[PDB]
């Protein structure tokens, strides 16, 4: 059973297991349930970026989502991520389809994580940046639907020669290295996470949306989590 | 008149303003009376850290003071920085002695200010790292008694030849270049500071403190605030 | 009298003073006769990159001036920094046009610049990074035509009201504080410059080019400084 | 067998393999046998840095080691690294002892690669820094003799548990996630390495050396490859 923390783009309303009626944002904790949700105003076709970050002093989940000129969509949750996660994860995006579909194109994506340690205050820290994925990217676990390099991006899940996007899809990229998030000893620890994305659907209701998340280190896709799963729980509870 | 917002390290308890009774850290905002304060245990003669950070989305400024193998102290405050300070600011360092007195030393400082656009979401970024002071310290506009280059540090306040430090003495360090702390079309913006310090003194109670501060770009040394004023206020109020 | 190290994008070839047949990159030391120059074919029209970068262990300054898709134009020269700039600097971007001319638009600027001492390999670091610019850019000295805003970009040289460039124009922005570029008891001290531009000609001819420089903190444009002089010599020589 | 780019540190003169006459670092391409050394006045029990540099466009490695206060160490290497390495690398730190000994003991690694791409002029960017070392280290691949944790530093050879270095010992330690050191398609890449050491000895002569390396992603410790081989060589060729 993975443990999961995740800022959902949640393109889908699935009323029945509490999504609110319209797109939204929503901070997920070891639940598809959000613990917090705002409303998102998706734009098909558009290029957004999101952006994730905490720390340990505020013990603050917080998430905002974006497109140019328009408002943002914000969401925060308190929440001490030393008593949900491991000491050890990795990080990762994850999207799905289900009956509905869209593209869930990455375009970019950077990751920082800094961890000053109590006893003499030393500072381990770790970054990466990607503005372009090619065909064959070793530092990333591609788990599921997940390609990279067509166009240079992350498709987390499938995209048909045509360029069309297919329903029943899941899929999933983690960076390859684990990420010590936390530490019992440290004075401060922080991340943020930023991504750009481009969700695009033929139909006039797309599906199911995407997931920035930081997993146990040896999480995979759990079985039948395409569609409002997300990539990311076992169910619905 | 000065506009600051400071995160205070105060060693000296000035009740008849409204200190606590005790050495405490703070967030000031526009004035020397913290709107929040917590409990410190200031070490005569050890080197402490001071982190210190905020961002646009919680809004929140917070700081965390510590030494190795110590609980740390940790202050928040709730403040919508846009409505209080200006587009552009200084960042700075600031301290004082008055009747009582202690070395106010700082080993070590850095700060780091991004802002990411609501027009096509493009990163301007400041970062700065001091992790030693040369007696020419270009890149630092030194205000009052503060000097650098003695050991490799900046001393904010007077120390004598022999080590001594003295009473009645203010001196700031502020970064040369001014920062954009916010703008009207940033999805994010955020900030983080921090220093490495030494306070020690020969008294039986240490003042004044240290202070990071954030002021207009014109800030200057209000008159008569060496003290309880912490380099910082014109007055009390 | 100023002292200019200077990497130049020069768009027009003043065989007089010693420019190669065509439009070249160049390493300039001390004067706008270049001490090595390559072929560039500059795009009319189309976004270009440039790359600076140095160290103190191989005392070579190189660049790199590309657009995307085609092969760069490199050019290096084996220059111990620390025999010609003085120990602080100011660092910038600089451009002219003469009789005949072009705009020169900045669309993005980075610098980072690193120091670690003889004693205890402490390091100094500044970084900063400009994705657009503001009309009111207060973190950049503006001389000479230069301005900030139009598009959120910088143009170096006078564009009119239409877009069109003008004639015998020549400005720079220089980054507000001093730079550390060198120190005695350094390990090893580097820096690296990157800039996006536009260089756009209505003439058959474009002139005369943008340079990224590093100077004297307290440089100006030298008077007569248009054109072939690039907004960095007084004289040919 | 593996493909290995490293330079050497290299305590113990092994005139027997083209070793000079006195402690030395050296540039190792694909054999023990540098392409370059430089002399080294290794000192017994104190703590050292190395830094280590490459870009595209010079291709050129460097290195420097030195200890406060001492003159530096430097040597350098005309190379051109995508002719040599794979497109993927993995970073790392070895280290070996056979009849003589010395301690290993990293106390701090960090490391930045960065490329960018011929279109469109996009970032590809890598970066971690250790500070210190858990017990539990799970970002690193630690093989043969490597430990982490005691006191925080990572101990490349065997340390008794009095603190007194072992023989025949030979341990390397890996960073997890591959690192992409060249694109065929690219305007400039480049990384750095720093780490800092204390190379710690009871023997009159101390041996054999630390490492930092680069190699194929699947490199493992050669055969017998303690002492002279420096855990990076099958054989002296
Ligand atoms: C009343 C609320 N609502 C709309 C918001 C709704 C309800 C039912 C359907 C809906 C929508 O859509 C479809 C669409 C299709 N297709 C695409 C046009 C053909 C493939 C077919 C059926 C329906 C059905 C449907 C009808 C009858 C029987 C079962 C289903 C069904 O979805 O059963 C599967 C499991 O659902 C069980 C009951 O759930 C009721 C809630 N409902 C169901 C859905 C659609 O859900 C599916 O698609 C979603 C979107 O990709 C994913 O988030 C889900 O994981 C996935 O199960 N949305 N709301
Ligand atoms: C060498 C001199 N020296 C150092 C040993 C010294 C001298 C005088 C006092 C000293 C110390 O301490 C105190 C302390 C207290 N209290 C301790 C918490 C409270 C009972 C009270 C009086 C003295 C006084 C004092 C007594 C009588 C008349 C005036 C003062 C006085 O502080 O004159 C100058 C301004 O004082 C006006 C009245 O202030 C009431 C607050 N009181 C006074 C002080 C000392 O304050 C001075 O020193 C502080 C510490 O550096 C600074 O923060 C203040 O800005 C600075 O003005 N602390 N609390
Ligand atoms: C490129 C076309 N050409 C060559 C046929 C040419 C063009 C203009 C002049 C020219 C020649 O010559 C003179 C000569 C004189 N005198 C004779 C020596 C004085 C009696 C006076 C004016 C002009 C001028 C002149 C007259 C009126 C207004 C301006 C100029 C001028 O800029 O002139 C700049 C001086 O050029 C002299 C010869 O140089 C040959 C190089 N070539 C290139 C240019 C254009 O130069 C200007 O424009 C260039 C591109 O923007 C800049 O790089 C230069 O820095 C700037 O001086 N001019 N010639
Ligand atoms: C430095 C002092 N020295 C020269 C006087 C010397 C030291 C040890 C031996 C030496 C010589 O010679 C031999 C010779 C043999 N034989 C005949 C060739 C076989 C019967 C056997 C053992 C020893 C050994 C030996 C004895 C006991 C345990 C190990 C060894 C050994 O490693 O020995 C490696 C011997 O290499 C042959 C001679 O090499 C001359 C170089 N000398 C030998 C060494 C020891 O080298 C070991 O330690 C070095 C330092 O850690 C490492 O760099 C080497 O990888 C590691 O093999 N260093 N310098
Ligand atoms: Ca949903
Ligand atoms: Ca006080
Ligand atoms: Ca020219
Ligand atoms: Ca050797
Ligand atoms: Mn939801
Ligand atoms: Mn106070
Ligand atoms: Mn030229
Ligand atoms: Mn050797």
């Amino acid at each position: 059973a993975d443990t999961i923390v995740a800022v959902e783009l949640d393109t889908y309303p699935n009323t029945d297991i509490g999504d609110p009626s319209y797109p939204h944002i929503g901070i997920d904790i070891k639940s598809v349930r959000s613990k917090k949700t705002a409303k998102w105003n998706m734009q098909n076709g558009k290029v957004g970026t999101a952006h994730i970050i905490y720390n340990s002093v505020d013990k603050r989940l917080s998430a905002v989502v974006s497109y140019p000129n328009a408002d943002s969509a914000t969401v925060s949750y308190d929440v001490d991520l030393d008593n949900v996660l491991p000491e050890w994860v990795r990080v990762g995006l994850s999207a799905s389809t289900g009956l509905y579909k869209e593209t869930n194109t990455i375009l970019s994506w950077s990751f920082t994580s800094k961890l000053k340690s109590n006893s003499t205050h030393e500072t381990n820290a770790l970054h990466f940046m990607f503005n372009q994925f090619s065909k064959d990217q070793k530092d990333l676990i591609l788990q599921g639907d997940a390609t990279t390099g067509t166009d240079g991006n992350l498709e987390l899940t499938r995209v048909s020669s045509n360029g069309s996007p297919q329903g029943s899809s899941v899929g999933r990229a983690l960076f390859y290295a684990p990420v010590h998030i936390w530490e019992s000893s440290a004075v401060v620890a922080s991340f943020e996470a930023t991504f750009t994305f481009l969700i695009k659907s033929p139909d006039s209701h797309p599906a199911d949306g995407i997931a920035f998340f930081i997993s146990n280190i040896d999480s995979s896709i759990p079985s039948g989590s395409t569609g409002r799963l997300l990539g990311l729980f076992p169910d619905a509870n």
